[PDB]
């Protein structure tokens, strides 16, 4: 019987690339999404054409709130409902925007940035563990630049640092259950179409390895390694996939 | 005119030592507290008996909620209303208890642990910066053991990692205003007197330097250095005060 | 045609497992060794029996001295002599023994521990670089416990820290050549066969994931990943393969 | 009776500033130097004019070699011979020049960069500890930028990483003797007066806190803190004194 994986924020970009690689490797997938309903269903369709009844969608807001634990529990539940098991959780969904210290209220900024980058991963990790020759693991999408943060992104950066802490704490606590918990830390990966090509090229020129951003596939390759039998002794590790960006001084 | 400082969780233990030592150095202090009202007031009395009009109290819950930004704005405002300035912020208040992955609801555990240790510090930082020759700084009480966390303390450890992120991010962002942002990271300090003799001895025996915990005053000494004119180029630094504990393998 | 790899200290234990996996993946290998001539010759024989003239041996002391640069240059030369190319360098050889601060002279201890763990890697890196679809990379065998070092192993730990610095520096500097430079950081692996099982068990008991040391093959799996086409944007990254050991407090 | 300190590379720049501040604090000092004889003697003269019999010079090359351990032993011995005690060691002396991977021989580059920055500190630390076999401590001058190194400075960076390892290993091992071991990590400080102005300003512009380099006295300030009675529980800590430089992404 095929194993199953939940990928958060999997309608597009890096999360989709990860869901696709897992599905190709043989996983059944839960494609979680928030607003990108069309994209999520379109991916589920593609994947189901390849192999029937191997993909489902699950909509959830991962903003912090008093019902977030319920939402996270329901994401894990949807994998068990659809596939009878949940082997892998990938925490990929992430809000990202500036929150300067000097339209959204600060309450909202705190809830969205901390919720998606840290608290939801924690609550998904709880639910994944509680609901349990298998190879169970969790992969967190971290950030290679967490110690050299973008100006005015404090809440986003706090969230990513907390996700490091969770990766470590959960690796330690879930080790007795056979559940490995690791991370992948992109540098600069999929640049948005809508960026001034002046601005995209400015990020690209910063990367020592090729003067280019990582492809989604390159990030997903590291995820697939960590979930593989080739990483059976690896837990609490964060693999940077940054082309050396984080090594470059100002 | 004397500079003024806000110390959160200052009614006892390490926060009290930090308030006392700042006061001894010449600061006027706002004693923030949550439940320890009698000890907060008694400290204020003692400090005011020493120099008139140099200490006030400000009560607030720093649990995460939709009213926390206002609570944090009021803590900073209390310094201005009393003393007409606010030169130093010390983020010391902290909830600490286990939150296993497998009475409080999980949403309360998240609000308390992430609120006190990370979000409140962030909102207090926003309010402090927004209100601003001078020697302005912020000191965050971090944790020397953040990469080797206690078993079953994921949320606390998440909060403390986030606080590292805030320290770095706010140092970078506030440096143009001349506001330094640093941290002090205790190991083990002030073991609860009701913790077991076996359990205390076990922690003490692990500390390389002197096989004993730090006094509150030793933690406060590092805070004082960071706020002083002897640390005028220091920003985004976290000083461990741990007797070498974090260096000891399992 | 087939790529070629140099593995230092490859006659036994982890280095041998690395050379065998590389070979199995289709690499031709230089098997470098120092004292273990029988094991190195025998390993080359076994691999050549599998595919004709796909392995060679090369002896060299990698102790620091005035002839170490020529020695290292000759190891890289030996790969080109045998195979006309050198795509991968794995810095695995390592002296490991205590050097207390309070029958070898201290200058010999310095020379062996810093030579094998850092200086020889740097010199090999230079010679490798100087000689250069393509997929070139270096993997350095680091140590997951470098920040929580064994008591009285200062010189070893200094060497391993130096090796981290080389991994970063060389990743930055060799990126323009498309040479990636990464590390693998074992926790406890392949405990000495001669170590009593009861001492083996003291280390084993520390490991959260499975209360077991890593196999040589598990270490080798991380090396294989890093040299593979699935790691082509990864440079300056150190992958811990430690079962959570470095996460455990004293 | 006054305590005594050895400061290596103390004739000029940051070491000189550290020796001066230690002397103003009440220490007698050994001013170690290599080539800057006139500067060293001029400094000793000036400190002795302030307090008779409180400063000596000690010449030694700290390049790695088979006699480096005897040279390091003689430096420590010079302090006991002049003052009858040695309370503080500051490892400040440092060779700094590029060593690219692709007039000095490489043997010499290795001996100078690894000797001065790492091996001499280790040997001096041994001789220090053995002569003690009060508030005894060691301060190592580290580098805030060691994870974002200068292009083509691999050996210097390996040296400085090794020095972090020494700081940690020695703090752990010397703690039972009451000897604390810490570091101060400058970012950019005291630019060579002769460095081109455009290059000076290129570095200055990078620093968030004031867009300027640290003064030598600001670096000394943090050394003075670490040797003081206000840092009695601090060991194995490295204090960055960098104006936020290390926080800035490429
Ligand atoms: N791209 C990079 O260069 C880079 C760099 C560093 C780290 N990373 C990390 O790698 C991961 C993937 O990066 P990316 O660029 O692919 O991510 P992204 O496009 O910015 O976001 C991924 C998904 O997060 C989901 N999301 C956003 N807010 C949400 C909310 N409130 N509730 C639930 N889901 C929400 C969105 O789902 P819908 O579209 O369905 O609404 C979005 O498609 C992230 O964790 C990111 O931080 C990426
Ligand atoms: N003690 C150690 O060994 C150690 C180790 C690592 C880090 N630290 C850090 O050093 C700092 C001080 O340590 P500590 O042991 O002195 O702290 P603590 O005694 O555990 O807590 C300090 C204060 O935090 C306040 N607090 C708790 N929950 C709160 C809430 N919901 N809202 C507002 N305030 C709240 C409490 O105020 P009331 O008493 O007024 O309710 C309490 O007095 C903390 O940040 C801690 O994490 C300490
Ligand atoms: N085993 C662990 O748990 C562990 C933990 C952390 C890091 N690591 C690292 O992973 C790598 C492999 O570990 P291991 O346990 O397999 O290593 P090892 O058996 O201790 O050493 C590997 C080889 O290093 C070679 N070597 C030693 N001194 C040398 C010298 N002066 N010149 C040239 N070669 C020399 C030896 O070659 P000959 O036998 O031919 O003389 C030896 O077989 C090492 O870098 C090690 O530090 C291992
Ligand atoms: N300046 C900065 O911005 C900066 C940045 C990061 C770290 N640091 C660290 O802070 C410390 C002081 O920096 P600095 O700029 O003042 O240092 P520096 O001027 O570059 O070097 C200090 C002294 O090192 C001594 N030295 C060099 N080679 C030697 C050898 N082979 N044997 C013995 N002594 C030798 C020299 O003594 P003689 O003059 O007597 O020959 C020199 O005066 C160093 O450890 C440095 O790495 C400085
Ligand atoms: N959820 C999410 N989405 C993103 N698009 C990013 C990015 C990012 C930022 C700039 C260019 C490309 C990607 C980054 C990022 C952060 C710091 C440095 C580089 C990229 N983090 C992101 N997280
Ligand atoms: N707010 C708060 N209060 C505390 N009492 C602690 C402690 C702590 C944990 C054990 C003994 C003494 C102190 C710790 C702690 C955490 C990790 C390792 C060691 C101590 N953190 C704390 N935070
Ligand atoms: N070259 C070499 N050989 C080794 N055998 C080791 C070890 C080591 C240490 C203890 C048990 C097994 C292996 C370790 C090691 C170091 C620090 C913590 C744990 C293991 N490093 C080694 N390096
Ligand atoms: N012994 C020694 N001397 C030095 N002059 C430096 C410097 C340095 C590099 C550039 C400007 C000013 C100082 C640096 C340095 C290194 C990396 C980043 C920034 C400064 N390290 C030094 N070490």
């Amino acid at each position: 019987e095929a194993p199953a994986a939940v990928v958060t924020g999997a309608a597009k970009r890096i999360g989709r690339a990860i869901a696709v690689k897992l599905h190709q490797t043989g996983y059944r997938v839960v494609i979680h999404y928030h607003n990108s309903a069309e994209a999520a269903v379109s991916l589920a369709d593609e994947l189901n054409k390849e192999r029937s009844n191997t993909a489902v969608v699950c909509q959830a807001d991962l903003t912090n709130s008093n019902v977030l634990p319920a939402s996270c529990e329901e994401i894990i539940n949807s994998c068990f409902r659809a596939f009878g098991r949940c082997d892998v959780l990938v925490n990929n969904a992430s809000a990202f925007y500036p929150t300067p210290l000097v339209g959204k209220t600060v309450e909202t900024q705190v809830a969205e940035l901390i919720g998606t980058n840290a608290i939801a991963p924690f609550l998904l990790t709880m639910s994944f563990a509680q609901r349990q020759s298998s190879n169970l693991s969790i992969v967190n999408l971290c950030d290679a630049m967490v110690d050299q943060p973008c100006m005015a992104f404090s809440l986003y950066n706090m969230g990513k640092h907390a996700l490091v802490g969770l990766t470590q704490s959960a690796a330690l606590e879930l080790a007795p259950y056979g559940i490995r918990v690791n991370g992948v830390a992109p540098g600069v990966s999929l640049l948005p179409v809508a960026m001034g090509e002046e601005e995209k090229d400015k990020w690209r020129r910063k990367v020592p390895l090729g003067r280019r951003e990582a492809s989604a596939e390159q990030i997903a390759d590291a995820v697939i390694f960590l979930v593989s039998g080739s990483a059976q002794y690896i837990t609490g590790s964060i693999i940077k996939v940054d082309g050396g960006l984080s090594l470059v001084h100002a």
